[PDB]
């Protein structure tokens, strides 16, 4: 039976009941319904909800943790947005700022004095003193050796705040009266009497909403500047690289289940018809307007434009960022069961094949390098943006999407020797995808359709990414099963028209289309074959005919055969000469690459520079181990890695791919986009 249900929303107080109520008579003329209850807090509308005892519930980010915390582990289903300039906001960026000319960044702050707002509030207390407390600033373990409050004096000298239930040393440069001072009410602190510590300079370190110094006064600036957690230190406008926190915007949870989308529906459409432009007696994102403390912000908050939705794999740990989480997982949300402090590197492992191949560094690493292993070769994108991973070496279209997601390259493979890799002289590697057409043949780009294909493997990228890239410019939709008349690429459906040309098995049982060791026409040079068998073109790379043609490839079939029989395919029609690799290549095929976070880079590199000789190709106890080796097969770092080298500090995907790379690669899963990958994606437009 259909689409068809109630949405029972969750509330806090009668005054914001009673305005639940009110919409009710139109949740009935409509399809989806509704049913309003109230809860005296919200942890009970959480637990209530949760228990499927309610449908669902709007919240802040110091709430949407709570929510998404166990047994709960509610997800975020739809954000709020609002009317700045920026772009079309979703947070609330929080920052810190103080006075030009400081000799100092942060590692060395255990000293100079503070100023905050008040207590538990995010920008001012929680926040920089959770980002603090994770990068260890502050030695804690448990408030039994330092308090939140006592920590602040083993950390600090000077604080001004209104939390003084037990600690003085962070109740200080308050300004006031002799009794009036460490009070949350003391108007020096906010946004404003906090930003006149600075100002008037009492306190020397001071963090709150970021762009408070353009409300304050967009005249004298430089006196003041933001200060990067990253070394760095930049200007009044210069937060949306160098703040704190992706602090969120209200956003909608609910558990994880079927009755979800509803929920979606029953409010996408509580805005369309009776939404801020509604023109009946509601106004569901609270008019621009001042009103009594009790009624603020009800049933959804008052200051917002409209609701924008939030991907079905967001979670508490993703919507809210890393930020905000790191710093706020420092508290006592456990000190550290779940949660230690292992500073040393770690691998997002992925396979049975790699863990152990992990593992079997893991002793030989006493430490320096640990391990987790993972399922889909994507889980290692998440897990070390969730700070749960740290690592990850993969091939040239996973890069895109980690740098969509925020994770970058910092140190990228080697395929010709070290011989050519401490040095700064000619930095990437040549490999190339050629479009392999026969001598005599018939084929070429612009009759391209309707042939007999030979592909390595439903994946790799000369082998398959970039022709389907092209081709994507050029198909009306990624039905790539659906372009050729056939071929073969191991790794593709069943009794697909793309397997067609796998001669499978060897004999026994008819593996066929495997892109397993059991295929013929699996890999390069079996794709190759099967242009030479059956297919009408091959996509494979640019040495790849050298390597069989000259009498090397001593076999059934190459024996014989001479690249004076296979032809370059140029995208303009142009059957260009074997030999001209450079001038008629698919792409310039990239080599692969540890993605890793903003953070953890530079020192991430050298963590594997300290392991690289240790465990390396040229490396000394090669009589115990290495680490492109695995069983004589791929494990993470491909066989065919020499070097590995420190890259170019300060760079980008974009930049890593190139424009004829990117370009075609990010324009290609346009086409059929994906969870990881939409999810990252929509957090790029906060
Ligand atoms: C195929 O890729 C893109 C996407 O279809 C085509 O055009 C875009 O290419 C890049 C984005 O992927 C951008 O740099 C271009 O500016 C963009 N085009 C426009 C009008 O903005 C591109 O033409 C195709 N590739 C090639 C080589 O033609």
């Amino acid at each position: 039976a259909p689409p068809k249900s109630v949405i029972r929303w969750c509330t806090i107080s009668s005054p914001e009941e009673k305005k639940c109520n009110n919409l009710r008579d139109l949740t009935q003329q409509e399809r989806i319904s509704l049913t309003c209850v109230q809860k005296a807090t919200y942890l009970d509308c959480i637990k209530a909800i949760a228990n499927n005892e309610a449908d669902a519930i709007s919240l802040d980010g110091g709430q949407a943790f709570e929510a998404g915390l166990a047994p709960y582990k509610l997800k975020p289903i739809a954000a709020e947005v609002y009317e700045h300039t920026e772009g079309s906001t979703t947070s609330y960026y929080a920052v810190a700022v103080v006075k030009k000319g400081t000799e100092f960044t942060v590692n060395d702050l255990q000293g100079k004095t503070s100023c905050h707002t008040g207590l538990g509030r995010s920008a001012g207390w929680n926040i920089p003193i959770g980002t603090l407390l994770h990068r260890g600033a502050i030695e804690w373990e448990g408030i039994e050796s330092g308090s939140v409050e006592q920590a602040v004096a083993k950390f600090f000298s000077a604080s001004c705040v209104p939390g003084a239930t037990i600690e003085q040393k962070l109740c200080r440069q308050c300004k006031g009266d002799p009794k009036t001072k460490c009070a949350r009410n003391a108007p020096y602190s906010g946004y404003s009497g906090a930003f006149h510590c600075l100002k008037d300079g009492k306190g020397d370190v001071a963090f709150v909403k970021h762009t408070t110094v353009n409300e304050n006064a967009p005249d004298q600036k430089d006196e003041y500047e933001l200060l990067c957690l990253d070394g760095s230190r930049q200007p009044v406008d210069n937060y949306k690289t160098c703040n704190w926190a992706r602090v969120a915007a209200h956003a909608v949870v609910a558990r994880d289940d079927n009755k979800v989308e509803d929920i979606w529906s029953f409010l996408s459409k509580a805005q369309s018809d009776f939404g801020v432009d509604t023109k009946s007696d509601f106004h569901l994102f609270g008019p621009p307007g001042k009103k009594d403390p009790v009624l603020k912000d009800l049933l959804f908050k008052d200051s917002a434009i409209m609701l924008k939705r939030v991907p079905s794999l967001m979670d508490s740990q993703l919507y809210l960022g890393f930020e905000y989480y790191s710093a706020i997982q420092s508290m006592r949300k456990d000190q550290l069961t779940p949660s230690p402090r292992e500073n040393r590197i770690q691998w997002c492992a992925v396979g049975k094949d790699e863990k152990s191949k992990c593992d079997r560094w893991s002793v030989v690493s006493n430490g320096d390098v640990e391990c987790t292993v993972v399922d889909e070769t994507k889980d290692c994108i998440i897990k070390i943006m969730k700070g749960e991973a740290d690592a990850v070496a993969l091939d040239g279209g996973l890069v895109y999407t980690a740098g969509v997601c925020g994770l970058v390259p910092v140190m990228a493979e080697r395929y010709d020797d070290e011989s050519q890799c401490s040095k700064t002289d000619e930095r990437p590697a040549s490999y190339f995808a050629v479009a392999v057409a026969r001598k005599d043949s018939n084929v070429n780009w612009n009759n391209l359709k309707g042939k007999k294909s030979c592909h390595t493997a439903v994946g790799r990228t000369a082998g398959w990414v970039i022709p389907m890239g092209l081709i994507h410019n050029r198909t009306g939709t990624c039905n790539f099963d659906e372009y050729f008349s056939e071929g073969c690429a191991p790794g593709s459906p069943p009794n697909s028209r793309l397997c067609q040309l796998c001669q499978g098995s060897g004999g026994i049982p008819p593996e066929k289309c495997v892109a397993s060791s059991h295929e013929k026409y699996f890999g390069y040079t079996g794709a190759l074959r099967c242009l030479v068998e059956k297919g009408d073109v091959a996509f494979i790379q640019h040495s790849t005919v050298e390597e069989n043609t000259g009498g090397k490839n001593k076999a059934d079939w190459a024996k014989n055969l001479q690249m004076d029989d296979f032809e370059l395919l140029c995208t303009d029609g142009r059957r260009a000469n074997v030999m001209d690799y450079r001038e008629c290549n698919l792409a310039e095929v990239p080599t692969h690459a540890v993605v890793v976070r903003p953070e953890k880079a530079n020192k991430i590199r050298d963590l594997l520079e300290r392991q690289e000789k240790r465990f390396g190709v040229n490396g000394s106890e090669k009589s115990k181990f290495m680490m492109f080796e695995s069983q004589n097969k791929d494990l993470l770092f491909k066989d065919l890695t020499k070097c590995l080298f420190k890259v170019r500090e300060g760079t980008t995907y974009k930049e890593f791919l190139g424009d004829k790379f990117y370009t075609v690669i990010s324009s290609l899963k346009t086409c059929n986009p994906s969870d990881i990958l939409q999810m990252c994606s929509f957090l790029e437009g906060k």
